[PDB]
């Protein structure tokens, strides 16, 4: 029950992945994380149903630097996926990914849904829109935006102090959890997934800007889980009805007793959609 640690050539470049699981091959990844053989929260309850690869991209862990800002791109990140399962000798798999993995997870689909069983999608936006809604922390109109401004600058800076980055941290997570109890238990699981600067950096400055997928989205084609905390206030619920509805064949799993992480809100439930996407 233990995530092991890889290393995978390419020609793209040499990428670092665990794995994890029995069952049909599940790409999971998230667009700024760094993970290491903990595993992590989101990824391991696939475990139960899939062969997991989490995969540390171009900038994160041991996986090889980008030479250029541009290797950072959501494009450029579905060619080295791309590159991963052709060395893997797999011919289709599932991608899953949540929040800003859930926008990759949709552009994965748009640029490459032919090599795709699936894709699972969760507290995303089709949009940069979800950013400019006043139920999002991110927009300007929502009373907790100055402070999350505040707190993101101060965990973006790697000169930020360990008790302060500490307090950071809590609050963040405080705000993301519909429950402090499932907050406590969720500290006490194995888990991965810092925040990589680099590409971080990348997503705000350069991708965000660009980002819309809403039209394409209504010719993707393959089957997509779409799933949201009720109180998710990154991504607000309405956007996930929005790609839900785009999508042809697409479902949609309501979290009512979730903010940001219904995979450790509500483990039970989160473990009957798993097995509800294969």
């Amino acid at each position: 029950a233990m995530w092991t640690t890889n290393i995978i050539k390419t020609p793209r470049g040499k990428f670092e992945y665990f794995l994890k699981g029995e069952g049909p091959p599940l790409c999971v990844t998230h667009l700024y994380s760094e993970y290491n053989d903990n595993g992590n929260t989101f990824a391991n309850p696939f475990t139960d149903h899939y062969s997991v690869y989490l995969v540390n991209l171009k900038g994160c862990g041991n996986s090889d630097s980008a030479k250029n800002d541009s290797e950072y791109s959501m494009t450029e990140t579905i060619k080295d996926l791309e590159a991963i399962r052709e060395a893997l000798y797999i011919n289709k798999w599932g991608f899953a990914g949540h929040s800003a993995g859930g926008m990759l997870a949709l552009v994965y689909a748009t640029e490459a849904q032919e090599s795709l069983t699936k894709i699972i999608v969760g507290g995303a936006a089709a949009s940069k829109e979800y950013a400019s809604h006043k139920d999002s922390i991110y927009c300007s109109k929502n009373v907790k935006f100055n402070r999350i401004v505040s707190i993101m600058n101060a965990l973006n800076d790697d000169s930020t102090v360990q008790e302060e980055r500490k307090a950071l941290s809590r609050e963040w997570a405080l705000m993301s959890f519909y429950s402090e109890e499932k907050l406590e238990e969720a500290l006490k699981l194995p888990n991965s997934g810092k925040t990589v600067g680099n590409r971080l950096n990348y997503f705000r400055q350069v991708e965000y800007k660009d980002y819309d997928v809403r039209q394409k989205l209504k010719f993707v084609k393959i089957p997509s889980f779409i799933y949201c905390g009720k109180h998710d206030v990154q991504c607000p619920y309405i956007f996930s009805c929005e790609i839900a509805n785009l999508i042809p064949n697409a479902t949609l799993t309501k979290f009512e007793e979730s903010n940001h992480n219904p995979f450790v809100e509500e483990i039970d439930k989160f473990n009957q959609f798993v097995n509800d996407t294969l």
